[PDB]
């Protein structure tokens, strides 16, 4: 979604489930080398910023399935997001 | 293809498995010197810059080689660009 | 800002919060071609002076909007400066 | 556009993002012998320099498709440059 | 304080309890982004290379409030160093 | 053809792709003596006034057969001074 | 071989892997002082217009041995210019 | 020798490695006033037609020092000349 | 062996037991500079990626001995392959 | 001292304790943009070329402050290299 | 002992009293710093990787000091392997 | 100073940090243009070859201003040039 | 201005600053092919002695607007030359 | 040894272990401004290409010291070229 | 020296360490005019070909200060054209 | 001066920086009509030629203005000539 994309400094600083949000786009978006890529650096914000960093080559339906699994993760950083 | 030749701008931008790339593209197409090329300037659309700086040596059969790896790597990324 | 330009020795030596920086000014104006060349030459300090590098191309409108960055960021480094 | 010829010291000082300038205007204008000229000389001004050195080849439909492409990549430049 | 900046090779080599101190300084200093990068390479000196990785970023009225919190940790560490 | 005598003032000054139009028109018209008398005088209008130095010699068969180079290289150049 | 006056055009644009067609022409053709005239002009096809400028005080038994290099390099570009 | 008059139309039109005979024909023929008389009107075919311009004040002992400086540099125009 | 060089993307991706491997190839090929360059990457096939970096200052007898390793240390993938 | 000099290639190979080494070199020779620039390249002798390299600027009473730094480290590296 | 570089490779594989290991090589070789990296990836032979990690620096009166360490921990391991 | 031409081939060989060097220059004398010029040909002694290259437009009240600079950076540099 | 006429040795010899001074006379006074005449004979006053080249067609109105780009560029080469 | 200048093809291609070479022929052959020039253009193949550079400078009795290092570094590649 | 005179041809071809003489013969006998006309046709030859074509403006007590400069630097390229 | 008349068959051989000859001596003695006249006929002896060509029109007070750039230059030449 744009929700990903426009709430990109937020989305890097107050995501806190990124270990559970990497096996929800496993295999569909990101490969192997991509899902090793993330699981360092271990400040919990640098691996957003290496999972936005595969973002620009995502479209929109998939962009979305992000969306998806943070809200089946966390469902209260969405909403604080959105309101 | 001319996917390949047509769609230049994107593929560098939006290209993000250029080291799985250059393995199914090594020995077909790119020898050991051109494969360590494309291994340097650490921005990932520079890797693509270094790739298709060797696209104009190839003919028609090779450059769907490089079609076929992105299929099989991407697969989303080939369809975005065709729809 | 100007504060930018008038501490620009101060800000590469002394910013350690560089891939926080990079996320705030992400879509505004750090495309992802250059989001990815500051993210290399792992000295600290040459993450600045690539990000330095790109700033000539700035306006005032979006100078000012790093320093809202360095504000939420550092909150010390700006006032150490200013003081 | 006349704004390309207006402005070309302001083009060669304050562009920081020729790299994607050149995608998008190869094969529209710069062949790969222009393409390839341009990538040196690691001044960043003097990438421009190289640019600006195939401009008095250029008719006006093709000088402000490099305006669309300093729109797309800047946005701030083009407007920092009219204001 | 320059205790800080003074004894750089002791407090690397001879603080064992950087798991408090980041604790004392979250917030204040060291973002979550900071707090997180800190929290690896688990050599106990290594926590502290880490921090003072972060510390030219550091004004004087913040580097002694690092001085206080070693002071309510260990007590004896900084009084062996002064003597 | 007649228009690489009309146009020889605006040739001189705007075609930015002299060391390709030398490689389409070697063997055919250039020798090696006058291929290497081109490639001097770095100023790059100093390419065609030496281009049309050899230009008295040909005839009417070859002096399109540069026209199709120009086309091939440039076509913006050559409908721009059509039109 | 006379395919390699005969493609002077193509081989000029469409070699890509110059810097190891000049190892293996080292010491049979190219002396130092020529193996180093070549590695400058870093536009690619400018290498091979210095490669093609020592062509004419070369015969047959070396021109194709030149051919047989970059039969080595690339195999897909001699097709391509032969089919 | 008489090599070097007989092929005066070939060796003008097909030495490309001119710079590297006048080092070798300098101080034993060449004066730097000669010297620097070839090192101009930079199509290589004229640095031949001034480097024969000084040859008919030369006798037969240092003609054929410059076969020798012919065959030390090229090995391959002297033999496809004498074939 | 050809093995070795056959199947070179398939031992990139697939190869899960490389710190095993470079204790049997230590000293008998790897260099203790050379043992310290692949422990680093840590996506599990850029240390592959990273040993096959050296494979082509490697003859026939010693590249071998790494099929003996991998025979040692899989023996299933070694056979996948081959099947 | 000149044992720094003079043992060049065996204190790259030999020594591991690099990140002690720089602790001791801080402020007395290493500034915080040479102390960053160490410590990359993750093959342990590759941080002791980056070292060696700043080394030329250095004068003798501080090349034995290093010399220092390695007996009060490893005591037996620097005596099997004298002995 | 050379037979710690010799059997380098079943020194980690079989080693499984290293916590014993790095007590007596402390305060001889082993620093704090050294000490503690040793003490974490918690797979038991790569705590013996990051012992060999500080072999190099080593001389031969203080790697059979280990071999007294080995003897006096297994007392079988040192025996199988030399027999 | 006179300090700066007196010692200009030792502050080529034995000047190691010329990246800080650059940013105390930068605004007061070095372009932008010309900061950009210095860091390439990445031989370091290189980079102060083309720092003197820009030396001789520079008058006393700012050849000093670099003397300032190299005794905030170094100290021991341009006092082993002194003794 | 006189200025520009009185200083003509030592503008040629001190100035350093060569391809920003022609941006800023394009257009107002150098051509394209006066433009592309200076940027050759690589030594940095060749390019001001063809400069100066031009300066005999100048009236008073444009010169003084040269010594306004070398103000904006040099302000130190200009009050040396006074002073 | 000849042995580096009949091998200059294979030596090129198939060295991967330049760092360590480098250092080894640092002070006898190589100066700090020849050891900074090779440690660049990171294909490793142009690290060969930079280094056969500076070898028509040197003499018999140190190309074959470069063999030595060739021979305690490879030892299979040496052999591997002479049989 | 003579020397310098008497082995001109050799000190063209195998001199591989120019930017290092110039430094040496700056000031004391290269301007800085003659300086920057040395630094340029890249074939490193040629700026051998350049600094003696400067040197027929030489005496004998500072041709043998280039001597002392080539046996600084090379030291086995001088002993080996005595010997 | 006399030294120039008495000197004057080596003034014009030996003679090797005369393009800052001819900017010493533009103005006071040599108009632009006569500086444009002597830049040309490439053998530098030719263009003291062409200088010598205008001083049978000087008088004591200028000719020794020549002895003075000369001695600005040089110092050497100078000295060899009256020694």
């Amino acid at each position: 979604l744009h929700f990903i994309d426009q709430h990109r400094a937020a989305l890097i600083a107050r995501v806190t489930n990124v270990e559970w949000l990497l096996d929800a786009l496993y295999g569909k978006v990101l490969t192997d080398e991509q899902y090793q890529a993330v699981r360092a650096e271990p400040t919990n914000p640098s691996k957003m910023r290496k999972l936005f960093s595969f973002t620009p080559a995502w479209n929109w339906t998939c962009k979305d399935l992000l969306l998806q699994a943070l809200r089946e993760s966390q469902s209260y950083l969405v909403e604080d997001l959105e309101r």
